[PDB]
């Protein structure tokens, strides 16, 4: 009782971030989405409109528990860093306390602390591009927004979370192993996020006793692994055929493990990358 | 409802067999000990007298629920290697049944096929010599106990397991660092037990859709920690002091773990190390 | 004969940019200075005034054969990257072509195509903060300067360099492993770099023939290192004297691997992370 | 000038010994075989007879240097580890001397102190099985022929070794990752290979000033490998078609790394488990 957990990085049903949302939902944890502001509208038409009640369905009957959608940009520390043109833009315009500072603020007001947070969320303007024909300009926008914003999630957030509180972010094993198609820096972006996990555990461990985990999930179609191009058709395809075990990855599979990891079950782990991705990794040679 | 984990490698409550028995137990898991024969009469002799009583203890009104106790030794596969000095020795020849392929059969005359097993034994007669001045003859015997223990396990009680059952077994990070103290080849055992646990993932997972999968716990003052060459001691000071996370590791922080590992929730994990030590594997240099 | 390597990243005698250079010499390999324009001029002063022929001495009287000197900016890629400001200022003002693809330029027309490259080159204005303070500015300044530059480095000097050409950076195991005083996102960059390196190895290896490694160094008491304020004192105290190997470790030390790396005697070795650090990176426990 | 190499596990010029025996010549360093007694005459046989002239020239006017042949069994370490079935077999009988303890005296009373050596040996009665089908018999067979005699050599051998002496040995990628056909064990014994490596690094290092690396070899089809179950050709096949580096792999480029490892420009090395196999460890998704 008193579980309220806040997701940043949900557009709509068809990422990790919905199959996590579920998973929590059915241990009762409250719900706090954390939505771009580019879909922000769209995403909330549907809702209204009841296009996602069939998704929102949890056990029997059981429906989500959605405390609250708020617009949020991880590109935005504080309110001192939005751009005059960001400000003025149509999907912006109308949409305030959007930043990290301003979100973690609005929460805090509306329903005290809390002890989970999500980050499932990343973007990279060149991720079409091999590695190589990355643009120092596309190499560091992929860092800042898949990387640097858990770092920055973490430093405000922290101030309104009670000790023991649970952390967990999304990487890829591209950031250890080479993955052809995973372009504009979003390997490099994966493995500061990793590296970035194991330092972060060190200072919020020592001096919030708060926990921070990484799960390096498989592959999942989601609207953003279509961006890539396809790639992802190509890696589930690969993965329900070589994986030791030969079962369909489902967002819920990473979403039942992140419901572990943020619970105190998991008291004893921090600072690790943990996969879920029916055991892939573990593959040198393929059959 | 219909759970049952049989736990190799039991001498008393202050090891993390005991620790994960117990958190088994809160999920309503049946639980069948396996036990060292040359200690089975004594423990038996400390639960009849109720000696176990206090630790058996769970939540309000519920007691751990131990269907079977039966001496188990992982030295011997199949009543065939059973040699006269064994077999004429004064502990086992009171009793019967205790090879690895008898206690499967035996399990399963009785109690039918179970779905959860857990390997928590570690044995080398030389663990007080540095790997150096290790015999041939003490190194096989680290490794015939506690790693190829583990691959004879899983060839018999597969055979008495469903579809879609877990196996865990436990590890220590000396396989990858350097731990001084650490030896007679356990060190080596480790090694070995972390690599097979992979190649079992993919023969058990593309076979029978089963998991398997090792903890790599950190330190607990239990029976055989004491017998390292104190060492022990150091190394939960030393935990204690500068891992990420302050706090006492309790057998139980594994057991909840474990209990997680072992439940369809985990699905999609297999053939992984997953460190359980309160972080301290993440640090470098002590600060 | 013909062997030609461009260090980036050289100001004075004590880094290992110089120990990289000398080992390089006693193989007769020419060498061609990348100095970054802020300590340009002081450096060639202390040249000139022949401050450096002690710390040329090389062999029995054998003097290092420096090719070349030229100012060099890895934060740069093209001439159109760089700002009014940074072109005016009084340390740039008075140099030109600086810029990565510029100094490619000027080298392949000056002395041909090359075939070694080394990035011994970092940065962080922030390094003095942990990560969780590190601000957004801060963090993307150490990836851009520290990381991306070898990326760029490699884009354009790929077409100046003959097919079996190899590549060096350096890194340290704070990208693995926590080491706290390590900041400004430095541990971020490196992480990057390693993961980078494999990536770049992908690209390099199957389009060019072209090699690509980093080496992961132990402490050396640079002019850098001391702007960590002190740490590099512990560091290296601490490596003294836990390390496997208890010696003191040289620039040379490095440059006698980086000069195995860079010749054809490594040839089928890339996108890997070799460590010469004495062997602490093996250590978990001290004594 | 004075460097001395014993090379135990030679039985053709096929494998990944002989060719470190030709780079180690071109540094005029002194060969010392040591073969399996098995094929111990055979071998004299081919050697007397010329068939492998042709193998051991070396650049113009240069023949490999061979100071010496000896049997040499990596299953005894003394004389009193002999048994009846071994002593009197007919290969045996004829020969003497060829425990791990005797050949270590033989070679210092014949040419004193040694500074190079070289493990590179392995067996497996049960190779062609999967390790959940080995039998402990056969695993411990594997352990003891493939990893320990790895123990016992330097054990034995420090006591004829100078100071600043260097050691090495060669595994295989299936320890750390998922290889189907590579069974019997021998993943077992390679995860305990390396991870050994890191133990005896600590013990020699401190006492000795030894140092002792290991080299993660690609797919070489040598006589050995042929023993796998044309499993060898799959891998070669696959080697050269996904490697970054698309180029045969020669045992010689096994030997130059090896080469370097056993020289003084190594001395800050030690403890490392070095990747020379074109780079295709780092590969994930193939392309
Ligand atoms: N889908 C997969 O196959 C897969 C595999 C490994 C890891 N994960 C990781 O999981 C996370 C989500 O992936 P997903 O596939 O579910 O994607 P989605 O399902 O595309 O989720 C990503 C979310 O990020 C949001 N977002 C983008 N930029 C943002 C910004 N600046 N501020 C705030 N929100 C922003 C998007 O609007 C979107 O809702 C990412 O970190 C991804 O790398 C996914
Ligand atoms: N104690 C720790 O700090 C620690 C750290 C890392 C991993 N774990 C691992 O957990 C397991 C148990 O450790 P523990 O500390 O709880 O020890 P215990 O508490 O000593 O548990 C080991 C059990 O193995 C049994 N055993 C020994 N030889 C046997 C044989 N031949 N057949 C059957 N059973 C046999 C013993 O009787 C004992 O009950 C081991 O694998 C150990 O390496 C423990
Ligand atoms: N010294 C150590 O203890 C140590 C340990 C691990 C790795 N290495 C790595 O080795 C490299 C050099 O380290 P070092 O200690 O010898 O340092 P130095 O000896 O400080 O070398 C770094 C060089 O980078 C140059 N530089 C900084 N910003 C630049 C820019 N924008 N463009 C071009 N040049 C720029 C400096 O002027 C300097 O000559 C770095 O990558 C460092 O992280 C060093
Ligand atoms: N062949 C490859 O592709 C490959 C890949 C990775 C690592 N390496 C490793 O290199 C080493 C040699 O491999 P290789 O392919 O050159 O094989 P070979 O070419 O088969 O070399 C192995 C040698 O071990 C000897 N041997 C076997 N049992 C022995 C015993 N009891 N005592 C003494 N010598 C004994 C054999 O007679 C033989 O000369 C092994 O450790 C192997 O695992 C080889
Ligand atoms: O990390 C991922 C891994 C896979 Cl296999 C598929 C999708 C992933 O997620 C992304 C990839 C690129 C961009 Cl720009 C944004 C996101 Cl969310
Ligand atoms: O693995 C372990 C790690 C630690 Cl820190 C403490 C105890 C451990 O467990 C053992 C060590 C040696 C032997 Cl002979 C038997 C066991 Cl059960
Ligand atoms: O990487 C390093 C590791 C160590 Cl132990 C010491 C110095 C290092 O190098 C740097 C650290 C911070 C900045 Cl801003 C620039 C450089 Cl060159
Ligand atoms: O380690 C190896 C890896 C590969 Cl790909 C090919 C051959 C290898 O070497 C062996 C394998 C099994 C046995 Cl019984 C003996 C040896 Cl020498």
């Amino acid at each position: 009782n008193e579980d309220i957990c806040f997701i940043a990085g949900i557009g709509d049903t068809n990422g990790y971030g919905w199959g996590i949302a579920k998973e929590l939902s059915k241990r009762n944890v409250k719900i706090i989405f954390g939505i771009w502001p580019p879909v922000y509208n769209i995403f909330m038409k549907n809702y209204k409109n009841g296009k996602f009640d069939n998704d929102m369905i949890i056990d029997k009957d059981k429906k989500m528990n959605i405390l609250d959608m708020l617009p949020f940009d991880a590109s935005f520390d504080t309110a001192n860093d939005i751009d005059e043109e960001t400000k003025n833009n149509k999907r912006y315009n109308m949409l305030q306390n959007y930043t990290i500072e301003d979100v973690a603020n609005l929460i805090h007001q509306k329903y005290g602390k809390i002890n989970m947070l999500v980050h499932s969320l990343a973007n990279a303007k060149e991720v079409q591009k091999d590695l190589l024909n990355t643009s120092r300009k596309g190499y560091l926008d992929a860092l800042s927004k898949s990387s640097y914003s858990l770092i920055s999630l973490c430093k405000y957030f922290v101030n309104i979370m009670k000790p023991q509180s649970s952390i967990i972010s999304l990487t890829y094993h591209a950031s250890q192993k080479v993955v052809p198609g995973y372009g504009g820096g979003m390997s490099s972006a994966k493995a500061a996020l990793e590296s970035d996990t194991r330092v972060l555990a060190y200072h919020l461990g020592r001096n919030y006793n708060i926990r921070i985990n990484t799960i390096s999930a498989g592959p999942l179609k989601s609207r953003a692994a279509t961006a890539i191009n396809t790639f992802i058709d190509y890696a589930i395809e690969y993965s329900e055929k070589y994986a030791p075990l030969r079962q369909k990855l489902l967002s819920t599979d990473i979403g039942s493990v992140a419901s572990f990891l943020l619970s105190r079950e998991s008291r004893a782990i921090t600072g690790q990358t943990i996969y879920v991705d029916n055991g892939l990794n573990i593959m040198f040679l393929p059959d």
